């Protein structure tokens, strides 16, 4: 028992970073085959990013210019070129290290860890969730972009992030593999609006659950809810609606612990009209969103 | 910026986890050169555990009944002792994937990255305080014994905890790789009484610090406070005594926030006092006590 904000294990993704330094700057690349993938704005310099004409800045590199480091050998740019907001430099050299690995795009809503990078070294490992507003509240410092947000699926890595910005706000903003932003952002020093966010809610129900198998019952009641009911309360606290396929995903937790959907909603609801209380959920003063259905049924059954 | 509870990547570890299975009993082993270390309740079964004779238990054992498996490969086992409550396999081939490591026994208080095994197999990271009663507030399932905490130094790994045994409290106890408990635990199904645990005051401070660096002000006052004044507070909330040598240690966040170490006990005095006030510091609604103040440095000056 107990509950944890658990990341996957980062040895597979350690094998794949790499230093990618172009002119003055410096960030961290993704070594998979003979391939590294890295932010474009490795080619800009501080008078760059205001507005910069990647086309145009991309056209003064050569090959030669991208110096890519794994530990302490250097790689051989034998190609390069721009995929949306990412470059990919061919290297003569497949990565020896390189994992069973998908590119995949994860929804909002959906969790995955961070294996936080500086100069190509792994520095720390969290487990994140992206926004409903496509934003990721990680932990990241100068230097952490090309950093990558993945899943691990027995053997399979499915990277799903790279990082590439830190709004003004303090949140974080990057991209899919294929180079493409999560959310409406653009990698560019400019005020950027981050949408409204809100609570994911199957994900709170879905930890309300990894509560009760975990011992912690105190905020179950004698009530029940209907979708429609328990919707007009979701709306009034900024959590997303809820659906039949987000009650259709909680059916393995709502058949562990023998709670009706509804009824979990209904502890919800009255959570979220009441407060805790001063109380905790599994140590928690507040109602976690970050953990789906599947991480709950993962750390409580033990997959590996 | 952003502040998480950030594990040490799990490569190096990742690279020592086997299988030892003894009997009808399996659980994890960490291989280390030509040593696999491994809970000795692995020799028990479930009639044995109430009150485990291991001296006479070992003796019925001999090396070819302990299966090591390392993924898919089989070691070949030419020694066996026990240590404490750990036992000692030694094998005729040293782990080609053992880091640079050492043995440590941490002080209640500090951290540690534990990474979660079933079968010899990594399932997840994340990052753990040694209580101050010496329990750790893990996530570990039957299966999940052998699994070890850690601490990462560039290359080094300071290994310093095993996981043993759950409490029927659901927290965990463990040894240190000598195979000595933390705390009064012993190794048998009985009820052992975990002492009064109390909060980390210099980790809680510390954890002050990180939300000034990342933007969270709010709860800063006009206020300061004395040793012996904090001390009271820290008494009826059931929080650790500071001293001179936990303020200290606090010196370099009182110098990069430029916070006197007592201007920020009186904001936690504040705190303790009058609660949140439903607000929230750095995403938590409690005060988080698990970051000690070298922690918020390195995830806030970005060490590898
Ligand atoms: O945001 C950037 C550079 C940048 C600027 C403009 C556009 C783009 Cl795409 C990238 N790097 C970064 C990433 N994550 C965190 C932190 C930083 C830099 C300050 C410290 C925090
Ligand atoms: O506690 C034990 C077995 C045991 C029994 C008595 C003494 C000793 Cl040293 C070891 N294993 C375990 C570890 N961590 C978590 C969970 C479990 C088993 C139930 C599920 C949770």
């Amino acid at each position: 028992s107990g509950f944890r904000k658990m990341a996957f294990p980062s040895g597979k993704v350690e094998g794949c970073m790499v230093q990618v330094t172009c002119g003055t700057t410096t960030l961290n690349g993704l070594w998979l085959d003979d391939v590294v993938y890295c932010p474009r704005h490795v080619i800009c310099t501080s008078e760059d990013m205001l507005n910069p004409n990647y086309e145009d800045l991309l056209i003064r590199k050569s090959n030669h210019n991208f110096l890519v480091q794994a530990g302490n050998v250097q790689l051989r740019v034998i190609g390069h070129s721009m995929q949306n907001c990412v470059l990919k430099l061919k290297v003569d050299t497949a990565n020896p290290k390189t994992p069973k690995y998908k590119f995949v795009r994860i929804q909002p809503g959906q969790t995955f860890s961070v294996l936080a990078c500086y100069n190509g070294s792994p520095s720390g490992v969290y487990q994140c969730a992206m926004r409903p507003n496509f934003t990721i509240k990680g932990s990241f410092l100068n230097g952490s972009c090309g950093s990558v947000g993945f899943n691990i699926d027995y053997d399979c890595v499915s990277f799903c992030y790279m990082h590439h910005m830190e709004l003004p706000t303090g949140v974080h903003a990057g991209t899919d593999l294929e180079g493409n932003f999560y959310g409406p952002f653009v990698d560019r020093q400019t005020a950027q609006a981050a949408g409204t966010d809100t609570t994911i809610t199957v994900n709170v129900l879905a930890w309300l659950y990894a509560a009760v198998i975990n011992g912690d019952r105190w905020f179950l009641n004698r009530f029940t809810t209907t979708l429609n009911d328990f919707n007009l309360v979701a709306m009034k606290y900024n959590y997303e609606p809820l659906t039949q396929d987000h009650v259709d995903i909680l059916g393995p937790l709502s058949a562990q612990t023998g709670i009706a959907v509804l009824d979990m909603c209904a502890s919800l609801k009255e959570l979220l009209q009441n407060g805790m209380n001063g109380r905790t959920i599994l140590g928690s003063a507040l109602l976690e969103d970050e953990f789906t259905p599947f991480d709950v049924v993962r750390q409580c059954s033990g997959v590996t």
